């Protein structure tokens, strides 16, 4: 279809949001040889704007040069997306159906930014308006009274279907639990410090592993299948006195033994044996320690496909010492970023409508992650209200889309576009390749090759200063460009 431009609105922060409603949302149209395409977003308000340029045979000058190394091959990309929490579903469904469609297309359509991953909580988390699990009848070890409530069957499931219908690209679903039923837990509550009762290999752990199969059976009854599940959301959280949100504590040895004795075998012996299992699903500072504990046990390692990480304590955890070292030790176990959002520290404003800085936090993380072997990157809530909710613990945060229910309006923030500079232009199966710089610079940049062999480079300028630069593709040519202060650019070219 015809592209329609951003309707910009300022709320007094560093950049604009794009305003969408029942009848209008910004969108894309559905390069020739020896030309490149450039998509640009800026603080000043350009939103993924297309231009084109020539690929040159020669280059001279002393300016910054970024040189592709297409023969230095790294990880293959799984993809990008966000989470269908109860809060995200409530927000989306509060819009009239045509506005809902435009919000879903923004994310999932080729006319939008081409998301291909949806994270699905297994029952309630803090972004739910009530606490529940799928098996709250006490001591139901048989799981006879396991069932999906309306949060799944009326809210999440129909919206996931609609997302799949709108997507051209195959979409992968990823499930994560926050808490077990409370009668499986040491403390008998959905939150707080508490783990499963007993020990791996016992009735409580066998029941909890069966619950994952029951979940997958129930979604399959609604014609949804999962790419992957994680072994627990933030297992370390349930180790902490008073922890306020739904949780279930595991030490790395506890997770090791649960996977080996219970969760791995139980999944492998089900119709769902092709579903991937990811471990950790927690802060990357826990690496490489947690990978060493779990993956040096061959009974556990045989069931673990990958390692999921969250971004929240990245300031404690340089990527080289965590992601880089884990890759060096366990190169065959993919690293995957499974949850991120801004606005979640006690001192931060939950929602800052139009924040350019929060957009840059997303793209800087994604590039840093890609440069250290990570195969994909998942946002948290797909949409929230202007308060950053709803959330039963009032742990409000920011989201790339903010829904204004009384106005049948939604706002696409800088975060949406910064994510889209990756999701739209890096399909599943793309491969990160080498890229080196001729001098020290303030840019974050990453190069990948599409399944068809074409090139994609994303460049984020972290500084206020415009930086002229050249991209060298060896034996193909040079791109002469400029990266404006604060901007993010994606470059694409066919290498034939
Ligand atoms: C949903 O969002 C769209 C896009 O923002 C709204 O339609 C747009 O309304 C604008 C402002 O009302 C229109 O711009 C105006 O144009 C004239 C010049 O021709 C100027 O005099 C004036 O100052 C504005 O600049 C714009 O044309 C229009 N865009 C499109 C593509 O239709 C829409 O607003 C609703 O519909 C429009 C057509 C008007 O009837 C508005 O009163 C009405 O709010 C948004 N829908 C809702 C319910 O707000």
């Amino acid at each position: 279809e015809f592209a329609r431009p951003c309707i910009p609105k300022s709320f007094g922060y560093s950049s604009v949001v794009c305003v969408c409603n029942a009848t209008y949302c910004d969108s894309f149209d559905p390069p020739a040889l020896g030309t490149f395409s450039r998509y640009e977003s800026t603080r000043s308000g350009r939103r993924m704007e297309l231009s084109m340029g020539p690929i040159q045979a020669n280059h001279t000058g002393t300016g910054l040069l970024l040189t592709l190394q297409p023969e230095q091959k790294f990880q293959k990309v799984k993809g990008f997306g966000g989470a269908m929490t109860d809060a995200a579903a409530l927000n989306i469904l509060a819009l009239s159906p045509p506005a809902q469609n435009l919000l879903l297309k923004s994310y999932f359509s080729e006319e939008g930014i081409g998301y291909n991953i949806i994270r699905v909580p297994m029952a309630s988390c803090d972004f739910s308006i009530r606490t529940y699990t799928y098996a709250d009848t006490p001591d139901d070890f048989q799981l006879h009274n396991f069932s999906l409530p309306e949060e799944d069957t009326k809210l999440k499931i129909p919206l996931i279907h609609r997302a799949l219908q709108l997507a051209q690209r195959p979409v992968s679903l990823l499930a994560s639990p926050w808490t077990s039923p409370t009668w499986l837990k040491t403390n008998g509550a959905v939150n707080g410090k508490g783990s499963l009762k007993g020990q791996p290999g016992d009735i409580y752990h066998q029941t909890w592993a069966r619950y994952f199969v029951k979940f997958l059976d129930a979604y399959a009854e609604h014609k949804l299948q999962f790419w992957a599940v994680t072994a627990e959301n933030e297992p370390s959280a349930g180790l902490l006195s008073g922890y306020p949100f739904q949780c279930l504590g595991f030490t790395p040895e506890h997770q090791r033994d649960f996977i080996a004795r219970d969760l791995g075998p139980t999944l492998a012996n089900s119709t769902h044996h092709n579903v991937r299992l990811l471990m950790l699903d927690d802060q990357r500072l826990l690496l490489p320690h947690w990978a060493k504990v779990v993956l040096t046990d061959p009974e556990a390692a045989k069931y673990v496909h990958g390692i999921a990480v969250h971004w929240y304590l990245d300031f404690l955890a340089p990527a080289k010492a965590t992601l880089g070292e884990t890759h060096r030790l366990f190169p065959n176990t993919m690293l995957f970023a499974s949850e991120a959002c801004v606005g979640s520290k006690f001192w931060e404003q939950s929602v800052r409508l139009g924040s350019w800085d929060r957009g840059m936090q997303y793209s800087h993380s994604i590039i840093t992650n890609l440069l250290y072997h990570v195969v994909g990157w998942t946002d948290w809530n797909l949409a929230l209200n202007p308060e950053g909710g709803p959330n039963w613990v009032r742990n409000f945060v920011d989201s790339p889309i903010i829904v204004d229910i009384t106005k049948d309006t939604f706002y696409k923030q800088p975060m949406f576009y910064h994510l889209g500079h990756f999701s739209k232009f890096i399909p599943e199966g793309s491969q990160r390749v080498g890229l080196v710089a001729s001098q020290k610079n303030d840019l974050d940049a990453v190069a990948l090759m599409h399944p068809d062999g074409s090139a994609v480079v994303v460049v984020l300028n972290r500084s206020s200063k415009d930086v002229p630069l050249t991209i060298k593709d060896p034996a193909v040519g040079f791109l002469e460009t400029i990266s404006p202060g604060y901007s993010i650019h994606t470059y694409l070219w066919h290498r034939q």
